[PDB]
């Protein structure tokens, strides 16, 4: 079978019915017109932030990662591994797509360990086994994977979805597309940056242009690009008219080179 | 492959580390000493009730089923399909069991439709396709299935775990064990009832002995027993010493006959 294509979904997309409909319409069109098997990895920080306020709990992010206390990992797991994942499975079902929801621990797809005691239950994702997902793909299912993982000792871990997507890409030897609320990485004037290299990323980071979750996003993309020896794109899921060309390889945001 | 055995987990078990440890110890022992493939189906009303109070939302059950408003289905899905499911996946991992988490919609394992507009997003579960789960079992994985499902139109549904377990049993032609906080169905004096028939169940229901979720539980068990033409047991997960014999077919609670 061909190298799969992982489409990572994140941002406020998950909270827009119209955006979800336009996205799945495009997914069906792609699936029915391409032999390359698809895999979806998703985040859902917005679903979490919303649930947190509903509980009046603060949200602190250190170096682009969400501090995840032991007293919050179960709730976060629920919002990400449960609500976010099953919402996407429901849209897949609505569009007659046979999908299967998974989290990083299923089939040890992506191995996770505690990244930093200061972050709590935040996991460091690394390549795992492609056996389960490859079998699902060969059988014609669309794996939809959340970014919650579990350590060999049985501790649930919250993994940044971009890093989770990159680790899965390495595991499956898959092409990768990171979809967000913005059209790629923006410069100091808020304009889209067409191409990105490690050198340029370092420069923009030194200058404070790339910050917060985008530093994590670009670092994950660069990691995937060098690991796969293939370009990785960071693009938007907002514009319906751009979705078809995007999924077909047309650069619509920021293309990470090696 | 042999007919699988579905072990349904529910009650406050999900909130006891000691109980979970004793259970998984017994599961590993069984798996390593029996060729019959295992499948876990789980509920988690307690995880939901706890999350609801955390949001100060009331919990109303009509005829043993939780009224599930549209404004609560996502939160419930998170607690059941996310937290509860992944907690069990974590314990499986801790005991070196290769498990795979699923919800009723994965592989259309169990078909669900809206049961009653008065209940909101509560689903009526019916047999689906055994293809996905059979393939997972043949490949050596332990499917751990939550009771959240999805309609063909893409609407998430909350299904009572006992009914979900029975529908899956029919789908897979599996033996079934329903584990709860009590040692089977109790009589008017709180004593365990060894055997149960449809006639006896009707009698006890008419007399008010069997009420609330137990009416749903016994009706689900009787349905499974007549559909499979096999006895179904309702037993407790509380007593560690009884777990081994229980999983080996020894009647430890209430055995439903036809
Ligand atoms: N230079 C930058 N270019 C583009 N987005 C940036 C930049 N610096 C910070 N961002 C922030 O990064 C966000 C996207 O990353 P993130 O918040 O992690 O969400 P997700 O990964 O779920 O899409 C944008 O919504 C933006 O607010
Ligand atoms: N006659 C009865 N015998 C046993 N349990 C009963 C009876 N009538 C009501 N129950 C209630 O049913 C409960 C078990 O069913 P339920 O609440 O649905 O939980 P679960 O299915 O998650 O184990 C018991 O904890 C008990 O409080
Ligand atoms: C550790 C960590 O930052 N996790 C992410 C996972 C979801 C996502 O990427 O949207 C988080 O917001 O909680
Ligand atoms: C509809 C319905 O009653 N659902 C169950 C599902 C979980 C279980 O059985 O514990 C519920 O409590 O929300
Ligand atoms: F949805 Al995100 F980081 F917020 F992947
Ligand atoms: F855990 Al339950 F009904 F409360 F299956
Ligand atoms: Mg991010
Ligand atoms: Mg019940």
């Amino acid at each position: 079978m061909m190298n799969p294509l992982i489409i990572k979904l994140g941002g406020v997309l998950l909270d827009s019915e119209e955006a979800l409909e336009r996205l799945f319409s495009a997914l069906v069109n792609y699936r029915e017109s391409h032999q390359r098997p698809l895999v979806i990895v998703h985040g859902g920080g917005c679903v979490v932030d919303e649930l947190m306020k509903g509980l009046n709990l603060p949200v602190k992010k250190k170096n682009g990662l969400r501090v995840t206390p032991a007293d919050q990992i179960d709730i976060i797991t629920g919002a990400l591994a449960g609500t976010a994942n099953k919402t996407l499975l429901a849209w897949a079902k609505k569009h007659q797509i046979a999908a299967v929801g998974l989290f990083l621990g299923d089939g040890d797809s992506v191995k996770v360990t505690q990244l930093d005691e200061e972050l709590g239950h935040v996991g460091l994702a690394q390549p795992g086994s492609p056996k389960l997902i490859n079998s699902l793909l060969e059988n014609g299912y669309l794996p939809v994977v959340s970014s919650i993982g579990v350590t060999d000792e049985g501790q649930l871990m919250n993994v940044n979805a971009d890093q989770a997507a990159t680790a899965l890409a390495a595991t499956l030897g898959a092409d990768l597309i990171l979809l967000s609320d913005v059209s790629g990485i923006l410069d100091g004037k808020g304009q889209r940056i067409a191409e990105m290299t490690a050198a340029k990323a370092e420069q923009l980071i030194e200058q404070g242009i790339i910050t917060d979750g985008m530093i994590v996003k670009v670092n994950a993309a660069l990691d995937a690009a060098r690991t796969l020896g293939r370009p990785v794109d960071i693009a938007s899921w907002r514009h319906a008219e751009q979705l078809p060309a995007l999924f077909n390889g047309m650069p619509m945001g920021t293309r990470i080179l090696a």
